[PDB]
Parts: structure tokens; C-alpha cells; sequence
């Protein structure tokens, strides 16, 4: 997947944003929040653009799997009924301390491992 995200010269991240302080509208009409600068760092990392997709939480592993997005980066819990369907980066933020409670994840296609592994990378380096 990565050749071809490259190739297209962007990235395409799902996410919710009625959710702060990792996605939200601000004053200014603009989708900012942590998963917002996550994202932006992934694609400044892949030699790409961004462009957030903004939709119903509901939504998101459904336009991940139709491939209207490359990933989603919005405050998803990595769990197992959602491991049945998506692959998940290593968590990226832990709501309870020394691994327990919910840890959110990247979501990613289950075939786009290169992609995968490269999130994982940048995840390690920040």
C-alpha cells in the first residue's frame, strides 16, 4: 500500500471529530486535535500530504474497508471484536496507565502490512 499512497502523494485518515482532545472542530472551523498532529506527522513521515475524512464514528471501519481511507486515527480502542475485521498499529496512547484500560490503535486494512509496519516504525521513533 505504501508504494501507491506515495505514488498518489497523500493520505487519506479517518476519524470522527466530536471527540477532544483527539478530534474536534475548532472556533475556526478546522479539525484539529492529537490524532489530527498524529496523523500529520505519519504523512510528513511518508513524504505526503493529509487529508482528513471526517465522518460518523459507525463509519469508519466500513470506509477503510471500501478504501475511501487509508487508515483511521480516531480514538479507537484496540479490542478484539475489532481485530476480528481491521489490523491495528501498536498503541499510541494509553488511558490507564502501565498497559491497562483502553489503549487506542491505528487501524489498517488487514492486507496493507508494509503500511502497517511503517506506523509501527514512526509510533516507536515519536
Amino acid at each position: 500500500a505504501i508504494d501507491e499512497i506515495k505514488s498518489r502523494g497523500y493520505l487519506l485518515v479517518g476519524l470522527s471529530a466530536d471527540f477532544p482532545p483527539f478530534e474536534f472542530v475548532d472556533e475556526n472551523g478546522n479539525i484539529v486535535g492529537f490524532d489530527v498532529d498524529l496523523a500529520k506527522e505519519i504523512a510528513r513521515r511518508l513524504g505526503v500530504e493529509l487529508k482528513i475524512v471526517d465522518m460518523t464514528f459507525d463509519g469508519l471501519i466500513p470506509s477503510l474497508l471500501t478504501k475511501k481511507i487509508d487508515v483511521i486515527i480516531s480514538g479507537m480502542t484496540i479490542t478484539e471484536e475489532r481485530k476480528k475485521v481491521v489490523a491495528f498499529s501498536d498503541p499510541y496512547f494509553d488511558a490507564g496507565g502501565g498497559g491497562s484500560g483502553e489503549q487506542y490503535g491505528i487501524a489498517v486494512r488487514k492486507e496493507d502490512t508494509d503500511l502497517l509496519e511503517f506506523i509501527n516504525s514512526v509510533l516507536r521513533e515519536l
